[PDB]
């Protein structure tokens, strides 16, 4: 079909529905209550993933906001699956270095504000107000990775870099290969971090 | 007035607040800790259930997605009220069987891809994909089904039946009789299944 | 700029923005779990009002439902900001009196309709309904100051007096002025009640 980055949003409904099914099957014989949390985390993430994967593949998570004299394709369904799949991420990070409610909640805090501002930035008709929501976004995910604190912090950084030379931000490389790097991006935490 | 389907959403709202009402009056003398649990969720679901009938009624969540050749009614309050009740109703669940968390949230987990994936089904302007969002929904209520495990069974498994024969699937029965009946389907299972 | 309360939003923007920083300044050094939610709670408020002013005094977070004969600018990012700080607001009240789950569930559940109601009634396009959500959202505010027992009362129940007369209700006091009131009890609740 005619939408160039079609391909890399099938390979994306792909990999997250296969690792679900993965982690769906691995999943059973947890009878450990502590091991049921990381595992129906561990699950849930690709799940939700492959949803909304499915939806920018069939065109529905997607919509045109103009800016720079231009009408945009922007991919909300990203930022959709972010809202959900990020926050219980750091659940399992969590557990890893046994974190309070205290600074879970922050750390899932400060969470929601990143993606809500970058979706507030993904859908601003004013070009240059995108960037201010991006900074303040990323300001907020410095806050995340700083508390938490090797390869989270890499990987999530990734994403507002993608996202500034993308096409939803500085306009550096086309959407078709934005497309490209965030699933690349998805899929290693939503099912290799997950794996790993 | 003019909707067909405007007494069923009378009847509802009716239902639902007296119902909440019911419940308010009941949940007075609970010091009891855990009593409390049980009787905050049993009144919270149908006054949330209420306002969202009486938006429907007041035809504001309602909406005319096309499909089919097709200018549709879709109400999409209905799954707005479903996205909270549900995970709600499955608190209560939990606490019969005592479920862990890790039971619970991949119980309330997989209880939003199912109500987030049945709306997109309900939006989708492209007739052939609702069915396909509406097995991955009905795909996530068995999980949750196969988890709690006899008429949550029954009750649970009508939704996706009339939706498939409702005007939002098949279109098998006139929109007119599927409100009819989600609105028996949604009073038994938010007062009914609380008062039982 | 055009819009009389940009300025509003603009010292908005700017109180919140500083208490942000000033809670979050404070917060170090918490190693105390507890105390350790205390701030989080408190620093995350204001973040959340300071993203929300800046959306709607970017003019993102404001849109311009119908009704009274009217178009009629709405700024539906009060609501996402309240949506999230006040059921953290009553977190933090649920520390003080100790509150149990069931206490919090129904005080986090009834701040959830009630938000979610007056939205409503804010996009409603139907002068006349407008009132019958603000009053089933007042409603809910007496449950949760109800159960909620000095200053909190009167705090939050002028949140329904400006609507009322203000620009989204029966329309006795411009906008302009109505952002002014909004602006000052918001600041009071997230960054005075925070300090206090
Ligand atoms: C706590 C603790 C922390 C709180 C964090 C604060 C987050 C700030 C978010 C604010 C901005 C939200 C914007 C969104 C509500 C509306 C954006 O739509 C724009 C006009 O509103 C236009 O694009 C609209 C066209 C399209 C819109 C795409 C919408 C997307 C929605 C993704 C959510 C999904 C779940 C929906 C319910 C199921
Ligand atoms: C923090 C401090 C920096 C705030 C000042 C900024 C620059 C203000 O200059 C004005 C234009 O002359 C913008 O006002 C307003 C006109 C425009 C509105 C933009 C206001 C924002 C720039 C205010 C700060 C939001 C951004 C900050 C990036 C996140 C940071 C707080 C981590
Ligand atoms: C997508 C690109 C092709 C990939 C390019 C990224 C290179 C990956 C870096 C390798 C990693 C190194 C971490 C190894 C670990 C060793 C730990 O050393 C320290 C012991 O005191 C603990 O963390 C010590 C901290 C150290 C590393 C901690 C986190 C890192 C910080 C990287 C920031 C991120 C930036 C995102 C890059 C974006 C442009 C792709
Ligand atoms: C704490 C601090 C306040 C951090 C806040 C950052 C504030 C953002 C300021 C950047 C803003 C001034 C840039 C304005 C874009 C400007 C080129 C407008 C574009 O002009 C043309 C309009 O027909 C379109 O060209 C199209 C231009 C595009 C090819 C590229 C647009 C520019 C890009 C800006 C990205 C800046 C990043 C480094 C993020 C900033 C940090
Ligand atoms: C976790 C764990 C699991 C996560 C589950 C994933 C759920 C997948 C949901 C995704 C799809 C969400 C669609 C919705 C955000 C936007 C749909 O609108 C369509 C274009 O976006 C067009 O119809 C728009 C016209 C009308 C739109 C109706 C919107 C309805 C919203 C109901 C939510 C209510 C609460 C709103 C905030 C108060
Ligand atoms: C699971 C496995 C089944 C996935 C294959 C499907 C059929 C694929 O055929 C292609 C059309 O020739 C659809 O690709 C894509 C074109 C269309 C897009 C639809 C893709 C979906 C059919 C992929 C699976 C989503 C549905 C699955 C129903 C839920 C199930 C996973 C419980
Ligand atoms: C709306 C229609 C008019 C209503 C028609 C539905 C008929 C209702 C079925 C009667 C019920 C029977 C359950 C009795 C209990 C006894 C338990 O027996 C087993 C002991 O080993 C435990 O559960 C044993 C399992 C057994 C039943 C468990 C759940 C049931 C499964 C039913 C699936 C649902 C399908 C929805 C029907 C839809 C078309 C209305
Ligand atoms: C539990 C326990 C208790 C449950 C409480 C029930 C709450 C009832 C809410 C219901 C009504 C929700 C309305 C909203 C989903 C859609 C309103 O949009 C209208 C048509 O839908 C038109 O204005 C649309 C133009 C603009 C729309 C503004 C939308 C605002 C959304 C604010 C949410 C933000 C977060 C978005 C995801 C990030
Ligand atoms: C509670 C009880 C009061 C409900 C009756 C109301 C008045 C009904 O009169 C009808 C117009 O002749 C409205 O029906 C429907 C036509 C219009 C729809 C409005 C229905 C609502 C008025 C029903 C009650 C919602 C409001 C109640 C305010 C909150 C209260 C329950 C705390
Ligand atoms: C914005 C306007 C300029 C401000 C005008 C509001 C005046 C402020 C009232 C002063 C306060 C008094 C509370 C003092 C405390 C003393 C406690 O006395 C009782 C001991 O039995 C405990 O609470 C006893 C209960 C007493 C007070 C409890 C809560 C109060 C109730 C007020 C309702 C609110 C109405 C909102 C007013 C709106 C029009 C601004
Ligand atoms: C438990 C109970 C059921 C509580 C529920 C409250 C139900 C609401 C009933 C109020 C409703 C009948 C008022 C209808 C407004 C009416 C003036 C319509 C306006 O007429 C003109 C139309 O061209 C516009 O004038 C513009 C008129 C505007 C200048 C003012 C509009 C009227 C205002 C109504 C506010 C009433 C409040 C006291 C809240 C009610 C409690
Ligand atoms: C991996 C095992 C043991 C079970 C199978 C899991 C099911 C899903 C298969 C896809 C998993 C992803 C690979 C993990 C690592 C990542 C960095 C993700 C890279 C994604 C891109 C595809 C490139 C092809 C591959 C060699 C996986
Ligand atoms: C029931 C008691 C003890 C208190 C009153 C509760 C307040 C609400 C009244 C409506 C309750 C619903 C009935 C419960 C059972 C269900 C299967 C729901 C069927 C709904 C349809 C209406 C048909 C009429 C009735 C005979 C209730
Ligand atoms: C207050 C201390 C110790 C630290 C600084 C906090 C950072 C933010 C500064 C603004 C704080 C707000 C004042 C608290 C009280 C309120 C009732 C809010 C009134 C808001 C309106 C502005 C009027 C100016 C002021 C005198 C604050
Ligand atoms: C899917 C799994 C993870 C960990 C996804 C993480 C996503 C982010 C950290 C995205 C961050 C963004 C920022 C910091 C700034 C621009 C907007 C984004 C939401 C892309
Ligand atoms: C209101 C109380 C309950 C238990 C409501 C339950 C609703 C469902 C199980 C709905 C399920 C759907 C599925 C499985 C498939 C199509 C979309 C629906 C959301 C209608
Ligand atoms: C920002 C901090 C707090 C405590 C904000 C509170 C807001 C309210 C209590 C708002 C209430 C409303 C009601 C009761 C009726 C009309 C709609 C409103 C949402 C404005």
């Amino acid at each position: 079909t005619g939408r160039p980055e079609w391909i890399w949003l099938a390979l994306g409904t792909a990999l997250m529905g296969l690792g679900t099914l993965y982690f769906l099957v691995k999943g059973m014989g947890v009878s450990d209550p502590d091991a049921k949390k990381f595992y129906a985390i561990t699950t849930l993430v690709p799940a939700i993933a492959f949803t909304m994967y499915l939806s920018m593949l069939l065109g529905y998570g997607l919509t045109m906001v103009p800016f720079g004299g231009e009408q945009n394709p922007i991919y909300w369904a990203r930022y959709a699956d972010w809202l959900f799949t990020t926050p219980l991420l750091l659940l399992n990070l969590a557990l890893l270095v046994d974190a309070d409610q205290g600074t879970i909640l922050a750390l899932v805090g400060a969470d929601g504000i990143m993606i809500g501002t970058g979706l507030v930035g993904a859908l601003t008709k004013v070009y240059s107000y995108r960037f201010v929501w991006w900074a303040i976004s990323t300001a907020a995910m410095l806050y995340i990775l700083y508390v938490l604190f090797n390869v989270t912090v890499v990987l999530w950084s990734a994403y507002p870099v993608v996202w500034l030379i993308g096409s939803e931000g500085a306009g550096i490389v086309p959407l078709n290969i934005e497309t490209l790097l965030f699933m690349v991006l998805d899929v290693s935490a939503k099912v290799g971090f997950g794996l790993i």
